């Protein structure tokens, strides 16, 4: 089990002012540290988080947390479960800031709740520097959902922030699962209906921040568009893997699409070509031909399998990049065009 520990800064809150943690569980024989980064939706108004903290509360809260959690996948000290990573540092960061990992804004006399996500990561880091992260070889900055797409956000700033402190030596890292989604045309709650409005809202309403080079791209107003993984990708420096089912179940309830006759077939093939070529410049990237969402803290992670490769193995292939390798790939995109032409796919 990983242990819970409340922030030390209870400055650094969840969205209703409750500190804001992380749970750890440590192994000294390791030099490798996983932070992962929890998903799940997000809100961006008023009457929206009030909904929110009525039945959706842990993510807006520590005050109900749990002492302890399971590791499962990828924060697995199996190695039956986990063959990547199962002798790492393993850290759950619970996700209750309802702003895509993205906000710096306090409570206050003007502001019903605290939109701190980006804040907590920088201080999570910072408190680990204290229980051994100071003497890590690589730091994986991981995340599932809104998490992933979290990873996007922060990873160069974690790295940044390592640099400044003195530590030039921990290499920085990210893996984005289920957090790359395309503003495209619908196939016919406004998080759902209208999610470029949701997102541009959200932004005012959080403080949010973006990274720096994609923001001075975009420039002032347009900061929604580094929320899309295939246009912030390309202005970050640290390396990232990108785990996207082709056909994400998260993208296709955004898209109005229920589970055919031609019209339906042919806007589903066509989502599977457009993440097809968004990813082809990608070199360390997870793609199957399946309706899915999120699977690397699912306990049967190992069990799919692109071209013959595992998600486990891909990844592993990539540690051993970062010291084209026979045998060992690094970047694997299914070509088939329909949902569960892989018979790997989950159930
Ligand atoms: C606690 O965090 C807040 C928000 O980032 C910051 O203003 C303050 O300086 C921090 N306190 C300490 C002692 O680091
Ligand atoms: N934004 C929100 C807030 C409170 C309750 C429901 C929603 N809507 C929603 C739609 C799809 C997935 C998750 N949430
Ligand atoms: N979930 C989704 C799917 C397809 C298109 C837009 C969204 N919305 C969104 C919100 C925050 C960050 C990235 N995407």
């Amino acid at each position: 089990d990983l242990r819970l520990h409340l922030l030390l800064n209870t400055s650094v809150t969840c969205n209703d002012g409750s500190p804001a943690g992380y749970y750890l569980k440590e192994s000294r024989g390791s030099r490798r540290w996983l932070l992962f980064l929890e998903g799940g939706w997000y809100c961006f108004n008023r009457e929206n988080c009030d909904s929110r903290y009525d039945t959706m509360r842990r993510l807006m809260s520590s005050r109900d947390w749990p002492r302890t959690r399971t590791g499962t996948g990828i924060l697995s000290s199996q190695p039956e479960e986990n063959p990547y990573w199962w002798n790492a540092n393993m850290v759950f960061i619970p996700y209750c800031s309802s702003d895509v990992w993205s906000g710096a804004s306090s409570k206050s006399e003007k502001n019903e709740y605290a939109f701190m996500g980006a804040l907590i990561i920088q201080e999570v880091v910072r408190e680990l520097l204290g229980r051994g992260l100071s003497g890590a070889k690589v730091l994986l900055l991981a995340g599932s959902s809104a998490g992933g797409t979290g990873v996007l956000l922060n990873v160069d700033r974690v790295a940044e922030q390592l640099e400044k402190l003195g530590y030039p030596a921990i290499q920085v890292r990210g893996l984005a699962d289920s957090g790359w989604f395309l503003d495209n045309k619908q196939y016919r709650d406004t998080i759902t209906c209208a999610p470029t409005e949701a997102i541009r809202r959200g932004i005012r309403y959080w403080n949010g921040v973006v990274p720096e080079r994609c923001r001075r791209q975009f420039q002032e107003g347009e900061e929604w568009n580094c929320f899309f993984g295939y246009k912030v990708y390309p202005t970050l420096r640290s390396p990232v893997f990108v785990v996207q089912w082709l056909f994400d179940e998260a993208q296709l309830t955004v898209d109005n699409v229920h589970l055919v006759q031609e019209g339906l077939r042919l806007y589903i093939q066509n989502l599977g070509r457009e993440l097809r070529h968004t990813l082809k410049d990608v070199p360390a990237s997870f793609a199957p031909a399946c309706l899915s969402h999120e699977i690397i803290i699912r306990s049967h992670w190992t069990d799919v399998q692109v071209k013959g490769t595992s998600l486990p193995r891909a990844l592993h292939c990539w540690d051993r990049s970062l010291h084209p390798l026979k045998g060992c790939p690094v970047h694997l995109v299914d070509s088939c065009p329909w949902p569960h032409c892989n018979p790997s796919c989950p159930t």
